[PDB]
This record gives structure tokens, sequence and C-alpha cells, in this order.
């Protein structure tokens, strides 16, 4: 059982952004070919929304006071990797500042911001996909 959040930022612009949402994908640098929001286990004593947080910050160097978690929305995802079963709770959060320093770990070599389409183009597990077309989704709605 892992939990993470969708980081997202948002691009405010006469044009000069395609888009006002980009979202977060981290490499990872063992396999050197999965993208994902952070995310990481849980711990036992653990509260979910605590993993998504912690390890929010473990994985990609992004503190609480960086971040927004916008409430409404969660998003388990059920899947198969290599060779076992995953579990994995996204929540969407929101950060504060474009230009938030972005601190890897050990457990990835790159990372990218990107516009939703470019975004599952990355991703290309159909779990993720599914998952931030939605948060992009759940995150329209709010605005109107």
């Amino acid at each position: 059982r892992a939990c993470g959040l969708i980081i997202f930022r948002r691009c405010l612009i006469p044009k000069v952004d395609n888009n006002a949402i980009e979202f977060l994908l981290l490499q990872a640098s063992d396999g050197i070919h999965h993208w994902t929001p952070p995310k990481g286990h849980v711990e036992p004593g653990e509260d979910d929304l605590e993993t998504a947080l912690r390890e929010t910050q473990e994985e990609a160097g992004i503190e609480a006071g960086q971040l927004t978690i916008i409430e409404g929305f969660k998003r388990e995802l059920n899947y198969v990797a290599r060779n076992k079963p995953k579990t994995v709770i996204y929540w969407l959060a929101e950060v504060k500042d474009y230009d938030v320093e972005i601190r890897l770990s050990h457990e990835h070599q790159a990372y990218r911001w990107l516009g939703l389409e470019e975004a599952c183009q990355l991703a290309q597990f159909k779990e993720m996909k599914a998952a931030l077309q939605e948060g992009h989704q759940f995150l329209c709605s709010i605005e109107a």
C-alpha cells in the first residue's frame, strides 16, 4: 500500500502557456523507464494522507508549506507491477510557487513539468493516465 500526490502547478499567462495546469512526473532511476508522481509506502502508524505528504517531501523535496491539498479528490489505483500486486492512493496538490525547488532522492534521476496530454503520454500505464485525466477534469469543475 502506497500513497502519493498528483502534484500540479498553475501556469497563468496570455497565450504564453499552452496549458494552465502542469503535472509533475518523476523518472525512476531503477528500471530507467517509470514516470510517476511522488509516492511511497505507508508506515505502520501512518494515516494515508500523512504518507502522501511525507512521501512527496522524500521523493520530490516539496514540503507542506510549498503545497496545498485540493480537498474533494482522491484516486485509488489498483494494478500489477513487477509480478506483484499494487495499491496506490493519490490526492491532488497544488504548488504555491511555480519555481519550487524539486529535490530528488536516489530513487529518481529526473523530473518534468507537463501539460495533461504529454503527462499521460509519459506515464504510459492506463491507470495512471486515467487518474491524471480525472484529476484534471476535477480541477476544471472546481474552477467553475
